[PDB]
């Protein structure tokens, strides 16, 4: 998980900012390799986050999530990931207009692979939106930002807590409870922001206003060109009673079937 600073070199060409500091692309030497990585560079309660991140995605092994490449004390603290090279799925989208149907299925249908193996690892995302989906290609998407992540009791499916309102399970807002069922609910709203084409859920609507409107039995509409197969998908996500809302299990397989009935439309 220690990786030697010398082996590692940073370009001046920054990929964001924060309070934590910042990310720049960079380059670590593996084994026999140049490996190209995107470093999460801090500006006490900063390093811990850090740290917690770096253990929570040390635990994770998926080809639909961000890897870890290890961390790194020099300058600052250093968190050393890999490089997803398109960026955010949402930027992606409004600046790839043209992107078909089938592709977007393909990606997100990823997500949901991505995120059945985090519900079968028993850790929560709890940040889980569109700006949190990373492509590698334009058909390659993995999860990224561990920073809200926690890993689950053993005894426990739920973990008990500024919040992405937009995103979150009624059960989150009314009783700060986080399970795997709670990022169900993020990923429906993922979803309708990636064939929305990368536009912000609830537009103009403050987070109390948002949660009025969901607890009035509201949903957002279907988005233009959605096929109606996803957008029931959509709903069935926004289900405000836990216990009967889909885990992903049953969802990434309602997204596994779909796909292949439009990839064999196509052929036809
Ligand atoms: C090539 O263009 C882009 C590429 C990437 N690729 C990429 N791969 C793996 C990563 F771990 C990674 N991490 C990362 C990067 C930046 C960040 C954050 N994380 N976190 C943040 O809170 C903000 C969002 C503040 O800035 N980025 C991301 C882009 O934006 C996330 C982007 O657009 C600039």
């Amino acid at each position: 998980v220690y990786l030697d600073r010398k082996l590692l070199t940073l370009e001046d060409k920054e990929l964001g900012s924060g309070n934590f500091g910042t990310v720049k692309k960079g380059y670590y030497q593996m084994k026999k390799v140049v490996k190209t990585v995107a470093v999460k560079i801090l500006k006490p309660a900063l390093k811990d986050e850090l740290l917690a991140e770096a253990n929570v995605m040390q635990q994770l092994d998926n080809p639909y999530i961000v890897r870890m490449i290890g961390i790194c004390e020099a300058e600052s603290w250093m968190l050393v990931m890999e490089m997803a090279e398109l960026g955010p799925l949402n930027k992606y989208l409004q600046q790839n207009r043209h992107v078909k149907d089938k592709n977007i299925i393909e990606l997100v249908h990823q997500v949901s692979m991505g995120m059945k193996y985090l519900e079968e690892s028993n850790f929560v995302h709890r940040d889980l939106a569109a700006r949190n989906v990373l492509l590698v290609t334009q058909h390659y998407a993995k999860i990224s930002d561990f920073g809200l992540s926690k890993a689950l009791r053993a005894d426990e499916n739920y973990y008990k807590a500024k919040w992405p309102v937009k995103w979150y399970a009624p059960e989150c807002i009314n009783y700060y409870k986080f399970s795997s069922k709670s990022d169900v609910w993020s990923f429906g709203v993922l979803m309708w922001e990636a064939f929305s084409y990368g536009q912000k859920p609830y537009r103009g609507m403050k987070g109390s206003e948002v949660t009025a409107m969901l607890e009035k039995g509201e949903r957002m509409g279907c988005p233009a060109g959605c096929p109606r197969e996803m957008y029931d998908l959509m709903n069935l996500c926004w289900t405000y009673d836990v216990e009967n809302r889909p885990g992903f299990a049953a969802v990434e397989l309602r997204l596994r079937n779909y796909y292949y009935d439009v990839v064999n439309e196509g052929h036809h």
